[PDB]
């Protein structure tokens, strides 16, 4: 039988690098059991365009979060606040879990969301060292390619941010405290110094910039390669064919294709996991010191369920038979970010829009972004933290893409074809996304695709016969999605109006228009924030406002007709996490609570969602995780010129 | 160990049957394995009303069908027929498989199928004493409540009946061979006779009527109780709390929750079969004699496929080691049926519409369904098989149901609320439906919910540069399914126009609107189907027409239009199979073709999709299965008053 000391549970953005870390710095057995394979010659994957369909075969055209040999197919329970739609989400499944299949854009998260929404040693400070670690290791690349879009944007966010900072208002969408007084936006004179969204002392809270990085490393002959966990801890210089470390690295074993069912205990010590190999046979691996579950936020807290800690009820009730630990919040808190998508149409001759639109190709420097920046908290937005006023929260990340980015069923009903050449896209993406969910198991015997997840986003408030006062408070949380979404509408709207301005101003004969949600709302959006200020939002609930004037019921009327678009005119982000948090599921040191060595190392233990997207703080707790279980910070302490060596096969 | 003479996989509508006959009949220890486990005591199921969301949870308001505690979840790839939409399409699992979680609507299928698209040996004739035996073990009941719409919507079927009688075409939707010149319509004075879809000569092909039958049964204190292929052949009269067989069935044994992995081969004959049960332990069971799988559409092939049969190139490139039997149709030919929706509005006084609209609630004995048939081919469907003006083919079953039956993004879109009072809905159901599919297992270790599931629907034609005259024939078929569907909306139109007479002369001050889809589109719709004729559908490539009149664009325009609705405004249902037919992977015997002994005896071996709801046909072909195993016809002859005992715990 397989043995080993240290047990990891998955391959992916945590535990490749733990796994590799862990095998360099100690004497342990370390045993690696991946539910897939190596992928380091499958150019749909190697070549960061491949992501984009570009080696898709004409048939089974499919991108890999869609594939089932390429991810796990996570479909969710029908989302109340969507119509009852069911959208399926993506755990990637091979070396690098879900880095293997992603779009690359590699975000810290801000120092701000670690230092309050995060416990006691989990701090900025007690991460960022990690973090370093790494991005390093990955070596991220900038745009190669200057859009003067870009520059557009950029100076006419330059001028809202100074309407900001003058207008002395606390609490706004471009403010960001630790650079002052100043615009913190990226200058578009001629040399320019690139702002970095992921400055190691973490300034740059809130800020605007030209481009964002990339995981991708340019190759002797030219070519762009994804950089991801998979091949960057995994490749043949450190593992060879049969899955046996080399050197330094001889302690690892990396098992292939091995589907793990379950941790078995003895009392409260896991003592073995069990796989099923490719041939439909079933292994034990005996476990001498600790299991690390790094299986990501759909699927580790399935397998502490499966293996007996959660729910005790619940887990009765469906025939699981061996119970270990009753903590009924194993699988709770699940967290996402969520990108409403907005569309413009640009006006004016068209090899004048052309030259306005020109060098927005997606190619592997860039993932299809062409900015631009993190903002924080809309004024008018009335769920801000208490302290929101003396630190700089993170609220969007908004980016700017080519092309038509909303689904094709969209497309068709709003007239906006892909294949128009006056057409782009931005979104600001919630990264403080209100809603929670969670995770159950429905069945006992094995891992499934699909256990139960709950996730429900814009949801509506629905009236009771108690005083205004008394609903208004409820109400505020309960359309706290719907309210973050509809202010990221006229962030963008805003945004528009100032580059109708210095796109002249750059000699561009052009006019922009916000198209998709249908400008006629959007204006009347607008107006009515200025008109009814900070309880705008009770315009949701028209019932309770009492306002039967014709203004009165027109914006009601707007709302609603607006809060159709970020529940199918979007995209639900494939950045879940927080499923088995620290503190609910775990210690602050990682550890599984109720057992004696068993810890979850992956995005299922992060304590509240990044201010960005989420590989690199995934990365950043199994990097942590190396140095709890070996007792001595040496991933910390390691020189930043000392970084694995990159093999492509 | 365990060690059976005959294995089965799957207790569903065929394997439930086949389980318990042959245990009476033989004296061979059979053992049935089921992946979940008895819902005897579950509300949920045992209440027919249950399906509905009787006993929901309100925060987990999911039906059977989304609860992977009841079922598999069989999410499909990309649908590039329908805006990229990705159906999760179910099976039941436990006890009766889908027919623990089904609508109970009974349906032979028809004569005409069976005679025509089964291959010899399985013509109707062969197979009617079967499907007579399937349904008196169930007894099924008739709707238990008149409502005067059904009768009000018969009488003008009539008509139309009378009037495509009377022109003497071949063919056309409410013709109907067996029964010559006479309507073939249930009449509507006091002391009517019903008809009977499921007729025992198969008579009946074409036919309109009040009631389907149900699978319930009456209890002796009034409530029905559902009347399913878990609880009529695997009750406790029959099987014990252990499993173990009772008495004459006493060489049955049943295992609960038991996830059966793949079939172990020693040559081409069958040894053995893996299984998982709920504590994470997997078994060997060793077979004797024969395996039979019956798992279901889905499914039943991704265990061949798992077991080493089917594309070898495929398989052996994923890593399914022990390969079988190359045959790289195992899993193709994949059919299903298609249900676009439509809405009606009933206009006058409140209180007459209400008294039109009464009596359609739903309750055990009709599941919600007030009629009414089943209808042959439209006139201007240009894809009749041959013989259409010879034997009167199924294409069409028609429903109607109270209430708004459209998606909630529809009803929103559309603005009809369901609970607006003056609505109801009908459904032209597609049964003859064009499209095929096929399933490929996207890993080898474990059965999963998501298997790779290609099933694209209403596909666009795009021309070519060749020759109208070489093209069309070619368009036709890519276009068969959105042909059929609009004229399943024109069948419907008419019956309409036809209805606000009937109303009228049954004193109902009212008259009847279709507002689903816009009725502009489908007045619109009618006009050019008498204009253009036969042809009408070339409007669908509106560039190789050359008709550039301003009618010509508005009808092509219209087409346009209205095929949006069959991909967004229905449902796929849930009645998919065929994907091992009779003649691609399996013999007319049932036996997998290449192994000396193992069968395919469920849905997924049926030749052709039966005209109607697919349990009746599935349950034929178990039981055939009892016959083919023991060499005799047993259950064929065994008398019509003899049926399982109903033991309800
Ligand atoms: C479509 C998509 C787009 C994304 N976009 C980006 C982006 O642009 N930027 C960004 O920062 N992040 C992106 N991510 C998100 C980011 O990759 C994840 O949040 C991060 O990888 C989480 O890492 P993890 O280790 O915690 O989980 P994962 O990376 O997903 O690792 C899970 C691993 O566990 C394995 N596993 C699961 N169950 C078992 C089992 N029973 N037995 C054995 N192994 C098992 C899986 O095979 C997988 O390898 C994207 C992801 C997807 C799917
Ligand atoms: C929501 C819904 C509505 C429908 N309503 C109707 C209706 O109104 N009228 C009608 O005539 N029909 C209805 N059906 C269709 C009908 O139920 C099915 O076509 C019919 O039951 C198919 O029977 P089957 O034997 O082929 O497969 P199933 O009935 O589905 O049974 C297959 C069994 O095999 C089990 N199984 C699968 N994989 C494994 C494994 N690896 N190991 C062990 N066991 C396994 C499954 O769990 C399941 O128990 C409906 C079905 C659904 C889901």
């Amino acid at each position: 039988n397989l043995t080993g000391d240290i047990v990891i549970i998955g391959a992916g953005a945590a535990g490749s690098l733990l796994a590799h870390y862990l095998a360099r710095f100690s004497n342990m057995k370390i045993i690696l059991l991946e539910a897939g394979h190596s992928h380091f010659n499958d150019p749909v994957v190697t070549d960061p365009m491949g992501f984009f369909g570009k080696y898709n075969p004409p048939n089974e055209n499919i991108s890999m979060s869609q594939n089932p040999s390429y991810s796990w197919q996570g479909a969710q329970e029908p989302n109340t606040g969507a119509y009852g739609n069911r959208p399926i989400i993506a755990h990637g499944m091979g070396f690098g879990g879900s880095t293997m299949i992603n779009r690359l854009n590699l975000v810290v998260g801000g120092r701000t969301v670690f230092d309050n929404d995060w416990p006691v040693g989990w701090k900025y400070d007690d991460v960022k060292n990690y973090f370093r670690r790494v991005l390093v290791d990955i070596n991220p690349v900038r745009d190669n390619t200057k859009a003067s879009i870009t520059s557009v944007a950029l100076d006419a966010l330059r001028i809202i941010a100074e309407q900001q900072i003058a207008s002395g208002e606390p609490v706004d969408f471009l403010l960001n405290k630790a650079t002052g007084n100043v615009p913190n936006v990226e200058k578009t004179t001629p040399d320019a110094v690139p702002l970095n969204l992921n400055d190691y002392e973490g300034v740059n809270s809130v800020v605007a910039f030209s481009s964002f990085y990339m995981g991708v490393n340019q190759l002797s002959d030219g070519n762009y390669i994804r950089k991801y966990a998979g091949n960057t801890y995994l490749n043949r210089n450190y593992v060879d064919e049969n899955g046996r470390g080399i050197g330094k690295f001889s302690g690892l074993r990396v098992v292939s294709d091995a589907v793990v069912d379950r941790i078995i205990f003895k009392g409260n010590r896991a003592v073995g996991v069990n796989y099923i190999d490719r041939e439909g046979i079933m292994h034990y691996v005996k476990v001498n010191k600790e299991v690390v579950v790094t299986s990501g936020a759909f699927y580790t807290p399935t397998i502490l369920q499966r293996s007996g800690i959660g729910d005790f009820t619940y887990l009765s009730s469906i025939g699981v038979k061996n119970l270990v630990y009753n903590n009924p919040l194993v699988g709770t808190g699940l967290k996402n970010h969520y990108s409403p998508v907005t569309i413009t149409r640009v006006h004016g001759e068209p090899s004048e829009v052309s030259r306005f639109l020109s060098n927005m190709a997606a190619n592997p420097t860039n993932m299809g972004f062409k900015g631009l920046a993190e903002l924080g908290f809309h004024r008018l937005d009335p769920n801000k933290p208490a302290n929101a006023n003396t630190v700089t929260y993170r609220k969007y990340q908004l980016m700017m893409t080519a092309g038509v980015g909303i689904p094709a069923e969209q497309q068709y009903l709003s007239g906006l074809s892909p294949s128009s050449n006056n057409l782009f896209t931005l979104i600001a993406d919630d990264i403080r996304f209100a809603p929670e969910g969670y995770i159950k198991i429905g069945t006992p015997n094995i891992p499934r695709d699909v256990p139960k997840i709950f996730f429900n986003t814009f949801v509506t408030y629905t009236p009771t016969s108690a005083p205004a006062d008394q609903q208004w408070p409820i109400a505020q949380k309960t359309l706290a999605p719907l309210i973050s979404a509809l202010l990221g509408y006229d962030i963008i709207y805003q945004t528009l109006m100032s580059m109708n301005q210095t796109a002249r101003d750059s000699g561009f004969q052009v006019s922009l228009e916000m198209v998709y949600p249908l400008n006629d709302l959007i204006y009347k959006l607008h107006n009515g924030l200025a008109t009814y200020g900070a309880n705008w939002w009770h315009y949701f609930v028209p019932t309770l406002v009492g306002d039967d004037t014709p203004a009165g019921r027109e914006f009601a009327d707007t709302l609603s007709k607006l809060s159709y678009y970020p529940r199918v005119g979007a995209h639900l982000d494939s950045h879940q996490g927080c499923s088995c948090s620290i503190g609910r599921t775990v210690d602050s040191n990682l550890k599984v609570i109720g057992t004696q060595n068993v810890r979850v190392a992956d995005l299922s233990a992060a304590a509240f969602p990044p201010g960005g997207n989420t590989w690199a703080t995934a990365s950043m707790i199994g990097a942590r995780a190396v140095d709890l279980i070996l007792g001595f910070p040496y991933l910390r302490d390691l020189p930043v010129n000392d970084v694995p060596i990159l093999n492509v096969n």
